[PDB]
């Protein structure tokens, strides 16, 4: 079984066993000692413990291979002229194929970000939002695929002039160099300056204009749990947090480089929302609240989830009872975060499992 074009074989059916591809496997960073933790690899608690999880590493691992067969068929058709809506329907229904969606076990993490120009994060279009992708358009693809609820948080910038290609270095390599500077017991604040000082490094023209690269201050990365897209953990872009990563965590690293303030505020309408992973069990007498409720809990549990994804279950005249869930902090909204007007912004993405044995970026292809 090989995977046809465009990909539409389930990522399960392409490796019969059960056995998914590994993502790219790292040592981790010396210590302040200068002593290496190489040790860790043929360690035989190490050895142990990292087998003890091997099923879950593996389900990271099928969605991770679901998500890089995916960004690859978009790649190669993502074009001006298209709507948003369009370019978020095809990326999607490629991921529900390979993906292969079964309710809570296997599916989307999170809605398509397709954020454009100085908005950096959380855009999805609503239905009926007309955008359509421009040439000069700087497009952030974050999507996710989960298997059990170990989530893929995943994205890469999509431009098509060349103008914006120093712009589009500057990040990539500042991302590189989170991952790098990533492992376990490594401090938090440390990744966020590495991460700074990286990405500050370049300068970028922009129509005449030039600008240093300045990352999103008020943006990061973030710790993931199951079925928990951020698990309470956050890692700085700027110069941050003492706080350290653990053995055995998994973590969304990205990064933001701007051209603007540097800075995103709460911009347009808002399409992103999920269910509070914190909110216990709330009876509900309200009976379209109650109904919008039980929606959400049978179809994404604490998932995030956009509107468009409530339209497609036939859910209609339901933005009541979705304010509602937000007013009484069931739900809460992720609204599109925006630089300032005229800005550009770049996103890269990988997830990465602090494995006792080693660092694995378990999300990394050829392309990123
Ligand atoms: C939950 C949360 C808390 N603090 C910062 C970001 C997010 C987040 C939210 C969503 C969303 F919008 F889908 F809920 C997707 C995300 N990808 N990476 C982080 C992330
Ligand atoms: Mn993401
Ligand atoms: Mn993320």
């Amino acid at each position: 079984k090989v995977q046809t074009d465009p990909p539409s074989v389930p990522i399960c059916d392409l490796y019969p066993n059960g056995v998914f591809p590994k993502g790219q496997e790292c040592e981790y960073p010396p210590t302040q000692d200068g002593r290496t933790a190489a040790w860790r690899t043929t360690s035989e608690e190490k050895k142990a413990l990292d087998q003890a999880s091997e099923e879950i590493w593996n389900d990271f691992r099928e969605a991770a291979e679901a998500h890089r067969q995916v960004r690859k068929y978009v790649m190669s058709w993502i074009k001006p002229g298209m709507t948003m809506i369009e370019i978020c329907e095809k990326l999607e229904d490629c991921s529900r194929k390979l993906i292969k969606e079964n309710g809570l076990n296997a599916g989307l993490a999170f809605p398509t970000g397709c954020s454009l120009n100085n908005c950096a994060a959380h855009y999805t279009p609503n239905a009926g939002d007309t955008t359509v992708l421009q040439y000069d358009d700087i497009c952030k693809i974050d999507f996710g695929t989960h298997i059990s609820g170990r989530i893929i948080d995943c994205a890469f910038t999509v431009t098509f002039n060349p103008k914006y290609d120093t712009l589009l270095k500057a990040v990539k390599d500042a991302t590189n160099t989170g991952i790098k500077c990533a492992g376990i017991d490594v401090r938090l604040c440390d990744v966020g300056e590495a991460i700074q000082e990286v990405m500050e490094s370049y300068e970028v023209e922009i129509d005449g204009k030039t600008y240093q690269v300045k990352p999103i201050r008020n943006l990061n990365g973030h710790s993931i749990g199951q079925y928990r897209i951020h698990a309470g953990k956050t890692v700085p872009i700027v110069k941050g947090e003492a706080t350290r990563m653990e053995e055995g965590e998994v973590y969304a690293i990205e990064t933001f480089g701007s051209t603007g303030k540097g800075v995103v505020h709460d911009d347009m309408e808002c399409s992103h929302y999920m269910k509070n992973f914190d909110v216990g069990h709330v009876p509900i007498r309200l009976p379209r609240t109650k109904h919008l409720l039980n929606v959400i809990n049978e179809n994404f549990g604490t998932l995030a989830f956009c509107r468009r994804w409530l339209d497609r279950l036939g859910e209609s005249k339901y933005l009541m009872a979705l304010k509602n869930l937000c007013d009484l902090g069931i739900v809460d909204p992720y609204p599109p975060l925006c630089d300032i007007k005229g800005s550009y912004t770049a996103q890269f993405e990988h997830t990465i499992l602090l494995r006792p044995t080693c660092k694995e970026v378990v999300s990394r292809g050829d392309d990123y």
